[PDB]
């Protein structure tokens, strides 16, 4: 209504960004061509922070054709081009009466209105860029975005003294952002050490002392040990005739082996519980299975007897994984020593490992890669920032 595109607490005002703003002027550095110039083209800027990093100090004489804007202190430039990229940045006190591209809109605080700082946190914002219509579907001879369309974009506008506060918390929250990203950086290095410490010391070397009541066995012992054969041809199809078949490491998934192709003639079976084995090309990886399946050349399926848990049986082999990888014969396999716990003993242990591998894992996955979660934080300030709610 009154109330603009969104409503603004009490004092604030909406306005086109060219309302605040002063203008700018143009050089041809090549008028001294003896003189140099510091450039700020698009590739200069960090566009996940929206700083100046990289200008390049060029000699007049040598100005590229696009080098022809004056910059001042303070100074908020925009890229015209590909806006949603945010190649946008504040211009520092050391460029003060440098040059930027023509690619670039220079948008000049008036500081009667508007501070520098607060306005280039707004022309960060989406809602800037989701107003530039020449970024949207463009039909035949449709211009590229201009900087009068930058300069005509509608700004929620505080008090001068609630911008700079406003930029402060901004700021402060971004800070924040990357204070969390480095201890989580910190955190999943500590707790990889964490479960290589833990493995090191519940699976010892073969014949190192072991809690009374734990045996050193060969796990051929405690465990049925199957090596895969691959079926005659012209038994696989794809109709569900006999059990899913499991060639080699190819056919194995993050855990479990998704089915894919069966055999009509099952000879060597693994069933749900097994660890499956590779004794092929990349030696020593591991799988679960979780269906009554078969497996052939490249497969071994381990099939732990009362005595042994499956899981106890999987972190090992896990730990072993750089031994293994030095084929594997079934009398390789027979002949692994493993330290074998009481069965109680091993569920605890495992239910310890459990909790830092889950750890080990969400920590992993935690870190988002590094442009899009600033960017996209970013934006999520923003908005609250120019809603009122900072």
């Amino acid at each position: 209504m009154t109330e603009g595109p969104y409503k603004l607490p009490p004092g604030w005002r909406w306005v086109r960004l060219g309302e605040v703003c002063l203008p700018t002027e143009r050089r041809d550095p090549t008028k001294n061509p003896s003189t140099y110039f510091v450039y700020v083209d698009i590739s200069a800027i960090d566009s996940t922070v929206g700083k100046i990093v990289s200008p390049k100090e060029i000699l007049g004489q040598h100005a590229p054709s696009r080098a022809r804007k004056v910059i001042r202190s303070g100074d908020v430039i925009f890229a015209t081009t590909r806006p949603y990229l945010k190649n946008i940045a504040l211009v520092p006190p050391d460029l003060d009466g440098q040059i930027c591209s023509t690619g670039f809109c220079v948008i000049r605080a008036n500081r009667e209105f508007a501070e520098p700082e607060f306005l280039f946190h707004l022309c960060r914002s989406d809602f800037i860029t989701n107003q530039l219509t020449a970024s949207k579907m463009r039909g035949t001879s449709y211009p590229a975005v201009t900087d009068n369309d930058v300069y005509n974009t509608l700004i929620p506008l505080p008090p001068l003294e609630e911008q700079r506060r406003i930029v402060a918390k901004v700021e402060a929250l971004m800070e924040r952002v990357r204070e969390v990203r480095r201890l989580r950086a910190e955190a999943q290095k500590d707790t990889e050490l964490l479960m290589q410490t833990a493995l090191a010391e519940v699976f010892p070397h073969p014949g190192a002392d072991l809690p009374p009541g734990w045996r050193w066995v060969r796990l051929g012992e405690v465990c049925d040990i199957i090596m895969g054969q691959s079926p005659p041809s012209s038994t696989y199809n794809f109709e569900g005739n006999g059990l899913p078949f499991f060639q080699g490491k190819a056919d194995f998934g993050d855990l479990h082996p998704t089915p894919r192709i069966w055999c009509s003639a099952p000879q060597k079976v693994a069933r749900p519980g097994d660890v499956l084995i590779s004794v092929r090309a990349p030696v020593g990886s591991t799988n679960v299975a979780n269906l009554a399946c078969c497996i052939g050349r490249g497969l071994a399926a381990l099939r732990p007897r009362d005595s042994l848990e499956r899981f106890w049986l999987l972190y090992y082999l896990h730990y072993l994984e750089p031994e293994l990888s030095k084929a594997i014969t079934k009398k390789d396999l027979q002949n692994v020593f493993i330290p074998l716990p009481p069965l109680e003993e091993q569920r605890r242990i495992v239910a310890y490992l459990d909790q830092i591998q889950q750890q080990v894992a969400a920590l992993k996955r935690a870190q988002a890669e590094t442009e899009a979660e600033l960017k996209r934080l970013e934006q999520a300030i923003l908005d609250k920032a120019f809603r009122g709610d900072l």
